[PDB]
């Protein structure tokens, strides 16, 4: 990291802009959606600018591991398989209601505990 992000002055958020209404490319060519608005809010509250890094969906977790992005906010279902490799925020979208079915989370490298705690605070505030 959080201190490193604040020092850099920007948050790099990975997603795959092919999943409306969460992320998509609009009639103007800009990446927009629910997850973009959320990325912006987290950046705003960290005091930093946002850079969205668009990539193919399968590329996200490898990008997060190699530190090309700080977080994934890309309609990503919290799963036990993915918890082997990354940490998730608390869910921010409940596809099925009453916490059933797919719950979307923000993926963070397991080492970045500070950043995950902060993201969880933002989510509760929202
Ligand atoms: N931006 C995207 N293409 N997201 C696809 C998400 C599909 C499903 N929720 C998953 O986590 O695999």
């Amino acid at each position: 990291a959080i201190d490193e992000i604040k020092s850099r002055g920007y948050l790099l958020v990975g997603l795959s802009a092919d999943f409306p209404p969460f992320e998509f490319v609009d009639e103007n060519g800009n990446i927009v959606g629910f997850d973009v608005d959320l990325a912006k809010e987290i950046a705003r509250r960290l005091g930093v600018e946002l850079k969205i890094v668009d990539m193919t969906f399968d590329g996200l977790i490898p990008s997060l591991l190699t530190k090309k992005i700080d977080v994934i906010i890309s309609g990503m279902t919290i799963t036990e398989e993915r918890k082997k490799v990354v940490a998730f925020s608390d869910p921010y979208f409940d596809a099925g209601g009453g916490g059933s079915g797919e719950q979307y989370g923000i993926a963070v490298r397991k080492e970045d505990t500070d950043l995950l705690e902060f993201i969880n605070s933002v989510l509760r505030e929202l």
